[PDB]
């Protein structure tokens, strides 16, 4: 959809961010010039923040342009979703309005499977998929810690971390390592004052110009205007 | 759909089993003469078996015909599903065939909510709904024990307990008590030899005559032909 993966060797690979955007199970599609760059840069900033906080990520370095060098891992077939504020699919699962502030974070597990359109699963389904209760517990522990770090950091910049999606794999030591990306593609970010979307929802629901929203996040996070 | 509830006082009520059957979010409907009687009788047999095994149920007694006297409870808004063999909706959640024998039982939680069409939930959604992790753990512990007792009992009668749904509430002591019904409406039952459905799937998928299938379960469980 929005990224490619180039092998280097056993230890590492390239993760390239493309300008393509898709939504609604890729039934909606557009290209946004500079999106790749924005999403690459923001992933790096977030990975570096998490690393300083003692979160193990796959981030190794940058390879110019929209390319990151990342650790190769045995990927878990999961999308791990952490939610602070009601939005998106949660409205179809709990009878609560968009914008409802949750009493505590919700963690949701989704089975990465295109044939089944990524259905939500629980710990028992995960076990049948070969993922132990210990592993699931470690995964959710990390996700919730990531949540705390990102939401605090972003709030001190005028942004509500509404929800976000993470992916994980295992390294050669058997350690659980945070993978994939962290960007306005994979998070919901709302302005603290106006509650307006500064993320992929701008594209999903035609709420304005996506590049404009993604630049605004970047500027608010870095304090600099996007170079490209 | 298939049952009514008549108040008696604070302590108890009547649960009446009707001949109505519905499926596919009540878009399919029929009436089966004697179904109420069968489902009433079988619920009683199962509740009595579980009670002997130290499971707390709402079963108090029989009130003639298709009526049970049951303890009044503060109902949890849950449908608790235990699965031993792949069937039904599980095929849309895990890429496994109908009839796959699971390595261990799966427990699934569904939020009872007609507006949302009973969506599956996890422990975090349950907490937002006011159900503590301790309560959810006690509920699943009971469900899995119920599974062991029923599947053993039924296997010693030539029936595979494929999956089933339970409901629970709290009594005045704050204890978690098994409620609603246990019947061929709320379980999948397969013949051990032929793998054929002796349950509501006969109605769901026009696999034969429902009353015939429900009688066969009853006869195999009791050793007697249904009196009515
Ligand atoms: N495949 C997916 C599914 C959800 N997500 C993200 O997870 C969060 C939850 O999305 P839903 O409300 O669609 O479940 C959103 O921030 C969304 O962008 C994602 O980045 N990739
Ligand atoms: N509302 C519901 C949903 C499921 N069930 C039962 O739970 C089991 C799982 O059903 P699904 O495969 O439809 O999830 C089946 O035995 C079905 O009869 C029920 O008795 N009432």
């Amino acid at each position: 959809k929005a990224k490619k993966m180039i092998p280097i060797d056993d230890d590492k690979l390239i993760m390239e961010f493309k300008d393509d955007a898709t939504a609604f199970d890729g039934t909606k599609k557009a290209r946004f010039k500079g999106k790749g760059w924005l999403n690459a840069q923001l992933s790096v900033i977030f990975f570096k923040l998490l690393e300083e906080h003692g979160i193990k990520t796959h981030f190794i370095g940058v390879a110019g342009g929209n390319r990151l060098i990342v650790e190769k891992l045995d990927m878990y077939p999961l999308e791990v979703v952490v939610r602070n504020v009601v939005a998106g699919s949660l409205k179809k699962r709990l009878p609560l309005p968009e914008g409802y502030e949750l009493p505590e974070p919700i963690v949701e597990l989704y089975y990465k499977n295109d044939e089944l359109h990524d259905p939500m699963i629980n710990y028992y389904h995960a076990k049948v998929l070969g993922i132990s209760l210990d592993e699931i517990k470690k995964i959710e522990e990390i996700a919730l810690k990531v949540n705390e770090i990102l939401k605090d950091y972003l709030a001190k910049k005028g942004i509500i971390l509404v929800d976000f999606k993470l992916e994980f794999g295992k390294d050669k030591n058997g350690d659980i390592v945070l993978a994939d990306e962290i960007s306005p593609d994979t998070c919901r970010f709302w302005d603290a004052k106006t509650k307006r979307s500064l993320d992929k929802d701008v594209f999903r629901f035609d709420k304005g110009d996506l590049i404009e929203a993604y630049k605004e996040i970047y500027e608010r996070i870095t304090g600099e205007k996007p170079e490209f």
